[PDB]
């Protein structure tokens, strides 16, 4: 099992979390986050004076799957994301050694929906 | 050292919290986040007129603890968090390969 | 690559932020959350009855980089969220198995920072 958590632009996560569900990908945890990225090096200008560049708001996406459909979900989000303008946003893979559901105590196989 | 991640209904959270406390687990962080599960496929009813399924609002509670402790901290979760109706939420358990306490620089499980 | 999660006082992230962007980390993630520590045990008083030790906002910033700048950027954040009380925080080291670029489709050390 993996944890793909993607950092998106607000007006972009409408489009992921529909291309996901069009897929059966159902179970999906959401944070209001803020961020910045390279854009804007070390200041920025206001009329005057010095100005820190602004850390800004984006959606976290977080949705933990088997190892054999992580490589299709990275594909439905950037797809779905993607506008082609710097401040996009980037996904980490992390590994997860195991997963509960908490109403059955199911784990392991049992724990996450098999797609193949 | 594990990092255990858990996703609960805030109605539940108090009493996970509670669990924890009285084995001596103090440390937390703790995150309002929004989400959905299986429960309503890929819309809902809402008369001729298909309405998205809801992102709702969940707690999330991350806790990270000796290797040894794991299987206590999950058992006092579940029990704490269980209702039995869809929407009871996840666990995971996420490697961590060190911690630094920033008022020392202290690492390791005595950073614990 | 790394996942480097740090949980610093509101008060210290603003130096925090500085001391990463003077020596060129510039991405990271912010989210605002609540915690507690070993500090009031298992609760306090009082106006004289017993209460919950509270949960208190805290700044979460995450940060991913090459396995190779860690040991620095530890470095960078101690210092600067650094006071000497209780409540200062605590960083975790999480493996990070890819990053990918959604922009262009770019992966590894290469889709940093
Ligand atoms: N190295 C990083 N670690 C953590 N979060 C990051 C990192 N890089 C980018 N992010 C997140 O992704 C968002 C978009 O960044 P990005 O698309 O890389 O912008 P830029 O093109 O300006 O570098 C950021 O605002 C931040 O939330
Ligand atoms: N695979 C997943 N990845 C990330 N978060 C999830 C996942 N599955 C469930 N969750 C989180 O757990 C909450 C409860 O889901 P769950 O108890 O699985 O509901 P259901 O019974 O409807 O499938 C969700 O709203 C979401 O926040
Ligand atoms: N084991 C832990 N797991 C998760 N988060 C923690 C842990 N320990 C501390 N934290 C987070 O770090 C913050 C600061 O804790 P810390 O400095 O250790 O306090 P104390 O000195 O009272 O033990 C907490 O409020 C919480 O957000
Ligand atoms: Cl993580
Ligand atoms: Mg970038
Ligand atoms: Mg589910
Ligand atoms: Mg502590």
């Amino acid at each position: 099992m993996k944890k793909i958590e993607a950092i998106v632009r607000a007006e972009k996560f409408p489009e992921v979390k529909a291309a996901l569900e069009e897929r059966g990908f159902y179970g999906m945890t959401v944070t209001d986050v803020k961020g910045r990225g390279q854009q804007g090096g070390m200041q920025i200008q206001f009329r005057g004076r010095t100005m820190e560049v602004t850390l800004l708001p984006k959606v976290k996406l977080e949705i933990v799957v088997k190892d054999d459909a992580v490589e299709e979900v990275i594909g439905l989000i950037v797809n779905s994301a993607f506008t082609g303008s710097p401040g996009d946003g980037k996904i980490f893979i992390i590994p997860v050694e195991d997963v509960v559901r908490i109403r059955t105590g199911e784990r392991g196989d049992d724990s996450l929906e098999h797609h193949h």
